[PDB]
């Protein structure tokens, strides 16, 4: 019954053509051409991002939605876009990335952008069964889309359930993907987490319209229900006018080399 649940229903009614167009309507996208060429060539010293994720985290970081400091842990690191971005920040002292990296799941990519030497990647790891570790900055970018809102809700609550174990260890900063913030059980869990750990959910402009994902971050505090519905309204306006118009932006280029001394 929430606006988001209606959005899901309408989204499933779209055909292949409509979906493609709607998905990119009025969104921002980084140009990945150069990065893809460099990675295909096996270049590791050009500072290009291993995934579109680097730009996503940069957006939150550059405007204070999440501070990247001290010991960073990245749950569901995949290729490592967030790990490399974090590793390049002077305030960060170490980065530990964990991901499944198997049976189709993306494995950590090895490049040598600034601070690559302070990153420890660990694949073949299900973060839902990983014993929480003390850290200062907790990142998690997990959440698989589903045509079923019930399923997206289940997946989102599971992620929040696991993340709560890590936040309970005491963390200063966090940025966690919330796949389906529009589901009522999720809204309630977010309200409870907000009272316990602070923060709020923010929509990243680089997210495609095909997902209602928002990120639970430590750098701001606001009315969760209100802001989730603001995004539901935006997503629905875009479905009524699916122009497929995209705004291209320059991708992230990080410094290179090891952080030493
Ligand atoms: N239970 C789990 N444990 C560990 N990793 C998981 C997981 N479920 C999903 N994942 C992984 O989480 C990743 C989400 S995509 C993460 C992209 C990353 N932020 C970047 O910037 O590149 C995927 O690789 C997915 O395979």
């Amino acid at each position: 019954k929430t606006l988001g649940e209606v959005w899901k229903r309408e989204l499933n009614l779209l055909d292949k053509r409509q979906f493609e167009l709607y998905k990119r309507t009025d969104i921002v996208e980084v140009d990945r051409d150069t990065a893809r060429r460099h990675l295909a060539e096996g270049k590791v010293d050009t500072g290009v991002a291993v995934s579109r994720g680097t730009a996503k985290l940069r957006w939150f970081h550059e405007r204070g939605y999440v501070k990247l400091e001290g010991r960073v842990i990245d749950l569901g690191c995949g290729r490592g876009g967030w790990c490399y971005y974090a590793a390049a920040q002077k305030e960060v002292s170490g980065v530990k990335g964990f991901t499944l990296g198997r049976d189709g799941h993306e494995k950590p990519m090895n490049v040598q952008s600034l601070g690559w030497n302070i990153i420890t990647f660990k694949d073949k790891t299900d973060i839902h069964r990983l014993e929480p570790v003390k850290c200062d900055t907790l990142l998690c970018d997990i959440g698989e889309s589903s045509s079923s809102s019930v399923t997206e809700g289940e997946r989102t609550v599971r992620v929040l359930d696991t993340v709560e174990k890590w936040l309970a260890c005491g963390v200063d900063n966090f940025c966690v993907k919330v796949l389906a913030p529009y589901m009522p059980d999720v809204l309630e869990k977010l309200e409870l987490l907000q009272r316990r750990f602070g923060g709020t959910v923010i929509r990243n402009p680089l997210s495609r319209n095909s997902t209602h994902e928002m990120y639970y971050v430590s750098g701001a505090r606001s009315n969760v229900t209100f802001t989730v519905n603001q995004t539901s309204r935006l997503l629905m306006r875009r479905m009524r006018r699916p122009t497929g118009k995209v705004t291209l932006e320059a991708d992230v280029i990080l410094p290179i080399g090891t952080r030493s001394v």
